[PDB]
């Protein structure tokens, strides 16, 4: 299936207009499987194993909440995917029953890495949140990516804190 | 209506066990609106102004999603809210189809801070996100109160970066 996970009007035509020629971001569609969507996430962490029958698993749980997560890929020339940046968007009581964007699992290609395609996945990124009316944006980094986020616009405003089981 | 978000089965035992006489921890219901779950909100931040109908929508987008959000009370010997707390349950595609809790809007009312309650609540949260199968629990804090954090078995784990809007 080569559906949307959500509509391409979200995307920032900004971005899309100052990419490198003949890269695009978009979103996420079920046969991104195929066009090597893990491998780009392995990157970031372990991805572990996982067959096509639990991605499409995986895959339709989320298209049943595409209001809230908004999973975006830069393809280049060759319809590659050489970026992956996810949007998930919390609803709260506080703020007017406001929503808090927040930004999960950014990852570039090794050999694509230092291009912008990180900031262009970014700035999509935080384009999607206003548009859908977030008050703020955040996320967790380490001390040694922390750098990457000033550049793209963001501040230190916290710690993360983690327990693991 | 006085249906939990959740199942009860979901609140940890051994926390009720150890709670201050008559108190409980329990899921949301609906009718938490007039028990005082929005004053207990006001010591986190601003809440703004929310009428009952606009309570009613927020609730109901949430139950449709009692999957994800997991909103939990504090309840006194007299049956009025004294505390809150969230977990969020994120699905990753990392970790073999990973699922992390996010620990979110953790409030004790002021003249009961100082007894535990903030404690048992993240024990609770705790409790839920072990059981629905999380790999880590995580969470952004203040310098100001890391130490609460530290307290209740959290360590430091990166930096928590913002974008206004
Ligand atoms: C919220 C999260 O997901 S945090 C997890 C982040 N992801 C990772 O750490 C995975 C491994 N790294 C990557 O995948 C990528 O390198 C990213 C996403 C961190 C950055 O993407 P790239 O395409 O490499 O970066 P891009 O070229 O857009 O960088 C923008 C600017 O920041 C700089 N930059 C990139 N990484 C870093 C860094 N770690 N520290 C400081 N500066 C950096 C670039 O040199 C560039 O500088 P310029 O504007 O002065 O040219
Ligand atoms: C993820 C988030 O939501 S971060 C936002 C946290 N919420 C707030 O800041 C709102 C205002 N504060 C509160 O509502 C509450 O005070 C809370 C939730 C921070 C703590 O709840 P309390 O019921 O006050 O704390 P509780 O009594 O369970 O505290 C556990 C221990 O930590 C200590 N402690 C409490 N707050 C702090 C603090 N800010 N710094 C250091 N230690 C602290 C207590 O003294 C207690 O110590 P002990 O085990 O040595 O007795
Ligand atoms: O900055 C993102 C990390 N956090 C904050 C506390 O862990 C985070 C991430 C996600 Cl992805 C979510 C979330 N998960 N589903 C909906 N929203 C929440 Cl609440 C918080
Ligand atoms: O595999 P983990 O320890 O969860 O880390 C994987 C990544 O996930 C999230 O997106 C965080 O923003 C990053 O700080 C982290 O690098
Ligand atoms: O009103 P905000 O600036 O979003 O802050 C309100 C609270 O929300 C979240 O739960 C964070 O964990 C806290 O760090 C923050 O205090």
């Amino acid at each position: 299936e080569n559906t949307p996970l959500f509509s391409p009007s979200l995307i920032s035509p900004d971005v899309l207009a100052v990419l490198p020629a003949d890269y695009t971001i978009r979103p996420l569609c079920r046969s991104d499987y195929k066009r090597g969507y893990l491998d780009v996430l392995r990157v970031l962490t372990t991805v572990g194993d996982i067959n096509e029958e639990q991605w499409n698993s995986r895959y339709e749980w989320i298209r049943a909440r595409s209001d809230e997560y908004y999973l975006l890929v830069v393809c280049d020339g060759e319809g590659r995917i050489v970026g992956t940046g996810s949007l998930v968007v919390e609803r709260k009581f506080i703020h007017s029953l406001g929503m808090v964007g927040h930004i999960e699992d950014i990852a570039v290609e090794k050999g694509q890495q230092g291009k912008k395609l990180g900031l262009r996945i970014i700035q999509a990124l935080d384009y999607v949140a206003e548009k859908v009316g977030c008050y703020k944006t955040i996320l967790d980094c380490s001390e040694a990516n922390e750098g990457f986020y000033i550049k793209c616009g963001f501040k230190r405003a916290g710690l993360e804190m983690a327990h693991y089981y």
